[PDB]
């Protein structure tokens, strides 16, 4: 039974206030906090945030903080739910805010609590987190996943001339995550050698997930320079290349695309139609080892989405145009649109959702990469729940910056308790199962 | 008694490998990390690295972990020391190494040993681990410190022509923690505004603690935008200015310090002697709200030092100059050098050590600012360190990045278990005791 729950305002990695939920059992103190949220989203849960413009330029959470504490907190106390019962308290709290969106109590409220009542759950069973997530997702096995690490960036992201916003690298070719760890920081720092030679340190500044943003004018350019170091930490082959085109945020009107958006007045060659987009990244799959490409449509091009799915044998993350809600994936997945789920909890607000909305890509055939969000937080839940859930992958930022290597370590802790019984996702990272 | 000692490789914020202990006791499991130290230093204690140029670029920590694991280990546990016994149980991992500066096992062997000791003998005791730093150093009531927060650089640390190192703003003004997060976030996102415009988006990029590096041509553009921030704000004179001259990285010889050293063929005008740059700390001290400057000098131009501390009333940090070294900070206590010593843990090695440190310094009316590492890890150690000590400020990075704010949030963690009765330096933080 669930004794005290309070929650707290703490800082993301982008300086940004977010909410924090202790709660409290018999088995003691279970500490959870709640990543980034889209205050206003498309179809994703809301998170709630003041709106003060004085105070924390708006984006203070006292109210998020407030629902959990004389909301929230009282009624599952007054419940008798255990935190054993991930799907009851989580329907409870639904039932609570009693909106599709979240938006009475706040999808960050709801979160928190959810994700401490998992850690809880977890201790109040006696065993790891991980193991709590795959019984509760009926895995009776782990995997460890292939890190996509965040290590160019583009788009609204930076400034440059970089049209796509994201650009990873994934050590599908390593044996193990400590050795994913090794060749995805030696490739970063070589990476960065290589970054502030052609472009001078200034260009080694980094960004909120720790990538590196240098004036680079086109994306064939980012892949030419991941390329390079890849070569020099002489790992070529071993690591293949991943993209978040984010193409949502580049799109004007009918199948039209501006490779250069960040322009005004932009009467230049590149404002593109879909198909020839489409085509624009065959070209790259064909020349760069691109094994994942995430966005790379407008979250309603639907038809492009399906198009390129049919014809390219990688991996077709869907982000914006799942937001993870099942709704928006059960028609991705009836339309084909796409053959993997970015998985952000928070844009759904609780970990049965959570739970649910990757078991159903699963069971229409999709992967499922676990996400961070850009204002992450200390918390390192989501390498358990990458680590639970199966899914063989997690992109959780570059290997720089706490808040990202939170995770990574937390990974390569649970791959200690393993042992040699530790199975690295590898190759088959897409659908390991 | 400790039952197990365990370490293992983890990542710093910067993409490096460093140690990380796992300590049990019949109380359980405590893990510290340890943050990035020198394998080469001046006086310091000498953290230990691989060196194998192919590993993780020579960074690798397996022979510290090595040290850890089948070494320390098997002594301290045969030893039969309790948790409870810091002094004795720090004074056998020194009898164990045999060296001044720790070289035979690694600084970072020995600290992360003793700093999950630490937090060992804190549960083993049942108090909190500031309350328990506190009895350490003999210390009756605690105090919250003033946040030193690091917002623009220069120097090696960046490109850019600004010479000084770290340009900081103490919320001295404000009546709590809380209040003082909010003042320095908000001034923060104020500066990344200003910035932004000033020098477009690809000047938002930040640096290993979280702040900005513009391409600012002077130190007194980087103090103006500062103060613009400050005013957007509406903080000033709540917000106070410190500084990192780090004047020991740009000192050529006989007193001359070249405000230009990152140009080849320096032969211009900021090429100054060490009393024209004294005089320059004076102007910026009377425009600018500075109160505190580290590192103004050579660590071995103490005569200036002397001069300085001597007729300016403000904080004069001891960095390179004391490297957290009792023999060192005892000369400048004789040549009355400084008045703050920069306490960094990882320097000394140990927490005992580390403690006497500061107490050394306060013993002779220093102030004692706690400070983090370039490469810090999600542990929070210090921040409850700073409270125990009483030290009233504490310099761990920028509101941005979780490595930094890890520790922000612990204070705002602490502040809200003293309730009340808990005390804000404001300030009198130079001194608060």
């Amino acid at each position: 039974s669930i004794t005290k729950v309070f929650a707290r305002t703490i800082f993301d990695s982008r300086g940004n206030p977010t909410v924090e939920v202790d709660l409290y059992t018999s088995k003691g103190l279970f500490r959870a906090a709640v990543p980034s949220g889209a205050s206003t989203g498309v179809h994703e849960a809301l998170e709630m945030r003041d709106g003060d413009k004085s105070k924390y330029h708006g984006k203070s959470v006292f109210n998020a903080v407030k629902n959990v504490n004389d909301v929230i907190v009282p009624e599952i106390i007054k419940s008798g739910l255990k935190v054993t019962q991930q799907k009851e308290c989580d329907e409870f709290m639904c039932k609570l805010d009693g909106t599709e969106n979240k938006s009475s109590l706040g999808a960050n409220a709801i979160l928190g609590v959810s994700l401490a009542i998992c850690k809880a759950g977890a201790a109040e069973l006696g065993i790891p987190l991980y193991r709590h997530i795959a019984n509760l997702a009926n895995y009776d096995e782990v995997i460890l996943p292939v890190p996509a690490f965040n290590v160019i960036n583009g788009g609204s992201h930076a400034g440059n001339k970089l049209a796509m916003q994201e650009f990873m690298i994934l050590p599908t070719g390593a044996t193990s995550f400590t050795e994913a760890m090794r060749m995805g920081t030696e490739v970063y720092h070589h990476l960065k050698a290589v970054i502030k030679a052609r472009f001078g340190l200034d260009a080694t500044a980094v960004g909120d997930e720790g990538g590196f943003a240098p004036n680079i004018l086109n994306n064939k350019d980012a892949l030419d320079l991941i390329q390079e170091a890849i070569k020099k930490a002489g790992y070529t082959g071993k690591i293949e290349i991943g993209m978040d085109v984010a193409a949502s945020e580049f799109y004007k009107q009918n199948n039209i695309y501006d490779l250069d958006f960040k322009t005004a007045n932009n009467d230049g060659s590149q404002k593109i139609s879909g198909d020839q987009l489409r085509d624009m990244y065959m070209e790259f799959c064909k020349d760069f080892p691109i094994v994942s490409i995430e966005d790379p449509f407008d979250q309603d091009d639907w038809e492009t989405w399906s198009k390129m799915t049919s014809g390219t044998t990688i991996q077709i993350v869907g982000d914006d145009l799942t937001v993870t809600n099942p709704k928006r994936i059960t028609t991705a997945v009836e339309k084909k649109a796409c053959k993997c789920l970015l998985l952000k909890v928070n844009q759904i607000g609780s970990v049965t959702e959570s739970i649910d909305a990757h078991l159903l890509a699963k069971k229409n055939g999709w992967g499922t990469m676990v996400s961070h969000r850009s204002g992450e937080t200390e918390d390192c839940f989501i390498a358990d729940l990458v680590v639970g859930l199966c899914t063989g992958q997690i992109k959780t930022g570059a290997p720089c910056r706490s808040e990202r290597l939170a995770k990574y370590n937390q990974i390569l802790r649970i791959e200690e308790e393993l042992g040699s019984g530790a199975k690295f996702a590898g190759k088959n990272f897409r659908a390991p199962s």
